[PDB]
């Protein structure tokens, strides 16, 4: 099984998923001086007021909070997107120490973590169909730096002890993802891929410029999770990030000057 270790990590993934060496892989380094301001880009529309969270789950690679995506309750629109994208889940990538953890980098700077809110295009009807399409998914990426606590993250942090090991899940209703967003919705965008297997080239990436701050205590709780299942040798769930991949023939566009 793929993972993040020496023998099964990112440098091995191409053997099971040859698209790993494809033309539009993610994440990438965002070179802020080369990204082009595009005045035609619209403001991003984030409509999360009717979001219905369902469960929180340790999937052996991250933890995720899953939403009801059977109706247009929590949707992303505008920005670079055509049409309406339903929120399915959010999850994080993080490091063993604060100087790594993000997938995207900004002028080679790594953040302590990165939040991904994963959305799929309603025109394809279900996420499995959407991953087979070049405009199937839109992932909103938000950097985390360590400093002040993020109050809207605390409800997540506090239940992580109940999903320590792979396969464990818990009820996680009434969680409002608006509490994870920075002030500004200024963003960079580019065409890319899932950053985990199957590495499908189906994502419009929207990466917010403004990080959120989380406390050291909050991120420490992420690092107490385990990659392993209960009863297996304990391996801390840390460094679950894919490094930057070649930009190749792509342009990163900025929504802001
Ligand atoms: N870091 S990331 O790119 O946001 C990966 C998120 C993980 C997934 B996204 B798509 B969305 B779909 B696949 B990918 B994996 B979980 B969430 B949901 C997924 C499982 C199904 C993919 S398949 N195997 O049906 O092609
Ligand atoms: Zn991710």
């Amino acid at each position: 099984h793929w993972g993040y270790g020496k023998h099964n990590g990112p440098e091995h993934w191409h053997k099971d998923f040859p698209i790993a060496k494809g033309e539009r892989q993610s994440p990438v380094d965002i070179d802020t001086h080369t990204a082009k301001y595009d005045p035609s880009l619209k403001p991003l529309s984030v409509s999360y007021d009717q979001a219905t969270s369902l469960r929180i789950l340790n999937n052996g690679h991250s933890f995720q909070v899953t939403f009801d995506d059977s109706q247009d309750k929590a949707v992303l629109k505008g920005g670079p997107l055509d049409g309406t994208y339903r929120l399915l889940q959010f999850h994080f990538h993080w490091g063993s120490l604060d100087g790594q953890g993000s997938e995207h980098t900004v002028d080679k700077k790594k953040y302590a973590a990165e939040l991904h809110l994963v959305h799929w295009n309603t025109k394809y009807g279900d996420v499995g169909k959407a991953v087979q399409q070049p405009d199937g998914l839109a992932v909103l990426g938000i950097f985390l730096k360590v400093g002040s606590a993020k109050p809207g993250l605390q409800k997540v942090v506090d239940v992580l002890d109940s999903i320590k090991t792979e396969g464990k899940s818990a009820d996680f209703t009434n969680f409002d993802p608006r509490g994870l967003l920075p002030e500004s919705l200024d963003y960079w965008t580019y065409p890319g891929s899932l950053t985990t297997p199957p590495l499908a080239e189906c994502v419009t990436w929207i990466v917010l410029k403004e990080p959120i701050s989380v406390s050291s205590e909050q991120v420490l709780k992420f690092r107490k999770l385990n990659f392993n299942g209960e009863g297996e040798p304990e391996e801390l769930m840390v460094d679950n990030w894919r490094p930057a991949q070649p930009l190749k023939n792509r342009q990163i566009k900025a929504s802001f000057k």
